[PDB]
C-alpha cells in the first residue's frame, strides 16, 4: 500500500499529504542556526516530501532555505513539496489573517503553503509579541471568533495563496463550529493534534474521520520531553517495554514502531529530528507491518495523558483539552 517512494494521502479537498513529514520546532535558544535548514535538506534526500513548520519556531526561514535549494538543483519540484504553516493566537483577528500568511510566503520565498492551520483556537492580543504578557506576567488574551477567522482562511485559499487550510488543537466542539457554519466554502481538511500511543485519541479520531479530516500527529514520538512547557508525568514513550518488545520482534526501534502505529491507522506523523541518523531511522517504516493484535495492543497502551497541556492557558475561553474530545 504504502511505500517509500509514494505514501501520499488524499484530502477532502481534493489534494494529497505524505504521510510522514518532518517536525522544526526546536527550542531556539540552545538550537545552532542552519541546524533546521541542513536537517530539511537531508530528509528530502532521504525521501521526506513533506515539511512541517511554524513561523513562530523562528526558523521558518531555514526551511525555506533549504526547500528553495533542493527544488533549484531538481531534486524536486515545488508540486513534489508540502509545507505545512501555521496561524498562531496573536494574529486570527480577520484583517490580520492575509497579512501574516504573506508574511509566510515572504519568509519562505515561495508562491503558496501546501497547508495552513490555526495553530491554536485560542486568540491572543495581536501585535509583535507572540507571547503577550503584563507586568504581573499575566496573559493578554482576546476574544477568539473561530467562525470569522476561518472566512479570512478561505479568502487566502480563493486567492491562491494556499492549497488546503485546517486547524490544529482543535476539540470536536470547535470542530463543529467551523463545519456547520452558515455558508461554509472550504472546510478543513486536517486537524494537527497530540497522537502517539500513550494518547491515541480514538473519539477525536473517528469523529474526523466521520468529516473526512485527517488527523496530524504532532509530538508523535512523545515529544522532547522539555519539563519548560512538557507534562512528564508520563514515563518515556520510546522506553516503553512493548514498543521496545515489538521493535525487537521486527528490528525496529520504538521511534520506528510507534510512527508506524499511527500511519498504519490512517494518521499523517510529523517527527522531528535535527540529528542525520534519527531522520533516516524515522523514515524507514515502509518495509513492515504490525499485525491487527499488536495494533490493538499498542492502542491499548493509551493513558489520556497528554505531554502536551499548555496548562497556562486552561482558564482561555476557547482552551481545547477541557471537553473528553
Ligand atoms: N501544532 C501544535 O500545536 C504542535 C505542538 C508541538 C509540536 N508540533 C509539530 O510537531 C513536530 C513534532 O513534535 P515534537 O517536536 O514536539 O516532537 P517529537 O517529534 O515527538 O520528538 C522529538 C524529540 O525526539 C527526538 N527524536 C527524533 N527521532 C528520534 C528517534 N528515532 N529516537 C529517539 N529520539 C528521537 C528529537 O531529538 P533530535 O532532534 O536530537 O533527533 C526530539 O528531542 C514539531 O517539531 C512541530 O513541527 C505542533
Ligand atoms: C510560553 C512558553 O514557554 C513556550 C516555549 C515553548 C513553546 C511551545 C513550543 C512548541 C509549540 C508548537 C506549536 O506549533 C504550538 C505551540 C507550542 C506548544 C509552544 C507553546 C508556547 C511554549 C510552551
Amino acid at each position: 500500500d504504502l511505500s517509500a517512494a509514494s505514501h501520499r494521502i488524499p484530502l477532502s479537498d481534493g489534494n494529497s499529504i505524505p504521510i510522514i513529514g518532518l517536525g522544526t520546532y526546536s527550542e531556539p535558544k540552545s538550537t545552532p542556526k542552519g541546524a533546521c535548514a541542513t536537517s530539511v535538506k537531508v530528509a528530502i534526500d532521504t525521501g521526506y516530501r513533506h515539511i512541517d513548520g511554524a513561523y513562530i519556531y523562528q526558523n521558518e526561514h531555514e526551511v525555506g532555505e533549504a526547500i528553495r535549494e533542493k527544488i533549484a538543483e531538481g531534486k524536486v519540484r515545488r508540486e513534489d513539496i508540502f509545507y505545512c504553516g501555521k496561524l498562531w493566537a496573536t494574529n486570527h483577528v480577520p484583517e490580520m489573517v492575509r497579512p501574516t500568511l504573506e508574511r509566510t510566503l515572504r519568509v519562505l520565498q515561495l508562491d503558496y503553503v501546501d497547508l495552513y492551520i490555526i495553530e491554536v483556537p485560542m486568540a491572543f492580543k495581536p501585535g509583535d509579541e507572540i507571547y503577550p504578557r503584563d507586568e504581573n506576567g499575566k496573559w493578554l488574551y482576546h476574544k477568539s471568533n473561530l467562525c470569522a477567522t476561518w472566512e479570512a482562511m478561505e479568502a487566502c485559499k480563493d486567492a491562491g495563496l494556499v492549497k488546503s487550510l485546517g486547524v490544529s488543537n482543535f476539540n470536536r466542539r470547535q470542530l463543529e463550529l467551523i463545519l456547520n457554519k452558515p455558508g461554509l466554502k472550504h472546510k478543513p481538511v486536517s486537524n494537527q493534534v497530540e497522537c502517539h500511543p500513550y494518547f491515541t485519541q480514538p473519539k477525536l479520531l473517528k469523529f474526523c474521520q466521520q468529516h473526512d479530516i485527517v488527523i496530524t500527529a504532532y509530538s508523535p514520538l512523545g515529544t522532547s520531553r522539555n519539563p519548560i512547557w512538557v507534562n512528564v508525568s508520563s514515563p518515556p514513550l520510546l522506553k516503553d517495554a512493548l514498543l521496545n518488545s515489538l521493535g525487537k520482534r521486527y528490528n525496529k526501534t520504538a521511534a520506528q514502531i510507534v510512527l508506524r502505529f499511527n500511519i498504519q491507522r490512517g494518521v499523517v506523523v510529523i517527527p522531528k529530528s535535527f540529528n542525520l541518523e534519527r531522520i533516516k531511522e524515522n523514515f524507514q517504516i515502509f518495509d513492515f507491518s504490525l499485525t491487527e493484535e499488536e495494533m490493538k495492543d499498542i492502542e491499548a497502551l493509551n493513558k489520556n495523558v497528554r505531554f502536551v497541556e499548555l496548562l497556562m492557558w486552561r482558564d482561555h475561553p476557547e482552551y481545547p483539552f477541557h471537553d473528553e474530545y
